[PDB]
């Protein structure tokens, strides 16, 4: 129900091998590790969670943009990109978090559909 | 009343010396030249028009992004970027450039 | 080999029923109609062209953003969004043209992959 | 040396009266408050720091986008927008806001 897609705006391609970490805000206001992975050759990361596990709450997706650019020999501006949102407050949805990367800029968009 | 600002998302800087051409849709259905220039060291282009000459109508702003990227030794995707709009109204047209993506935003104030 | 995807940044959803017209620049510097369609419930438009037909050249994709916003009761800034590019100058590629729409802003991104 | 500019992509206007909070990463690994304010009628926030206090380090700029959209009667997706960067250097951090998408760009000049 949670998918991440990363695109490279310099090369016009999927962003491959980008580390992604997902956290859920605990009752004590701490970030608990929730899931992680790396984008595939299509720049996508699936299978982060299940419907039973993906309960109502505030989630943070942290995308390691810095390592990505370093490996291309580019010194980027941001340390990482993070996306923080309340999920599921009126029932289960499918969430797609898209990011579009340039060295000194990024865009992030959410597409939310009802399964 | 019409201002263009261009930013480079790759180098984190104003996009300098970018060519911009502005057209107005004519009585028939043709685009007649209206103004043009090149962005300054701050990536801005001002003084394209006056309140008297800037009448209601449809305008097209064409930004030569291709020549900009070629000068930097980067192969771009687009031939150019075009913004077409009907014309309160001070208009700032902003464009943020990457080689395979651009965004454009209008800020309209009174 | 040419696909168009349109997203709505106000609603966080695919942009459905957006008219798209594709043109190819002729030898005499005129725009010849090449293909058209409307985005599906996923905000995508496939099947615009074939590999044999999609020859080297300059193509223009015109997306009718204005009609889309009008039908939602919103008066938008742009008349339409158009994307103009040289295609296929070093061999056949798959082209995805993505657009992200807000009433006073749009973004367009190209993803080019080798089939 | 650090400036924030926020634009509203829905209404085509500066994003006015948006709360911004700036933090510096401390010796340990904590974010200690550094500066804050609200954007002006032009969607800008200036005078957050001085050249003496703005030393090398990692900084986080947090933009309260959620409160902005709620005031307009629009349900937004994000809790806020964060920009984290290592700190030439006049820094303009620009953010362009829509309810379900935002972009952020840095313009860094000397």
């Amino acid at each position: 129900m949670l998918m991440v897609k990363v695109l490279d705006a310099v090369r016009g391609s999927p962003a491959i091998n980008v580390a992604v970490h997902v956290f859920r805000k605990a009752a004590d206001d701490t970030w608990e590790p929730f899931a992680s992975g790396k984008t595939s050759e299509s720049g996508e990361l699936h299978g982060l969670t299940t419907e039973e596990e993906f309960v109502e709450g505030i989630y943070k997706v942290e995308i390691d943009t810095k390592s990505y650019w370093k490996a291309l020999g580019i010194s980027p501006f941001h340390e990482h990109a993070e996306v923080v949102f309340t999920a599921n407050d009126s029932g289960p949805r499918r969430y797609t978090i898209a990011a579009l990367l340039s060295p000194y800029s990024y865009s992030t968009t959410a597409v939310v559909t009802n399964p």
